[PDB]
C-alpha cells in the first residue's frame, strides 16, 4: 500500500515530545515537521490548540505567504475512523 495508511489515535495523540508535529485537518494526519521550523511562532499552529471547530473551510492566509501546497506534501496518511468522532454502531441490528 502507498496511499494514505490508516494510522491510529494513540499514534497521533502522542506527539508531546520529539519533533515533527502531527496535526489533523478533518480526517487526515499532517506531519508538518517542515512547517514547524518555517514560521517560528508556536511550532504547531495549524488550528489545533484552542479548538475553534476544525480549521474552517481550510487554512487561512492571515500569517501565511506560500499558501499553495502546504496542506499536501506535509501529510503522511489518515486516521482510523474507528477512533475519529464516531463511536456509534450503525447496521449490525436489522
Amino acid at each position: 500500500d502507498k496511499d494514505v495508511k490508516y494510522y491510529t489515535l494513540e499514534e497521533i495523540q502522542k506527539h508531546k515530545d520529539s519533533k515533527s508535529t502531527w496535526v489533523i485537518l478533518h480526517h487526515k494526519v499532517y506531519d508538518l515537521t517542515k512547517f514547524l521550523e518555517e514560521h517560528p511562532g508556536g511550532e504547531e499552529v495549524l488550528r489545533e490548540q484552542a479548538g475553534g471547530d476544525a480549521t474552517e473551510n481550510f487554512e487561512d492566509v492571515g500569517h501565511s505567504t506560500d499558501a499553495r501546497e502546504l496542506s499536501k506534501t506535509y501529510i503522511i496518511g489518515e486516521l482510523h475512523p474507528d477512533d475519529r468522532s464516531k463511536i456509534a454502531k450503525p447496521s449490525e441490528t436489522l
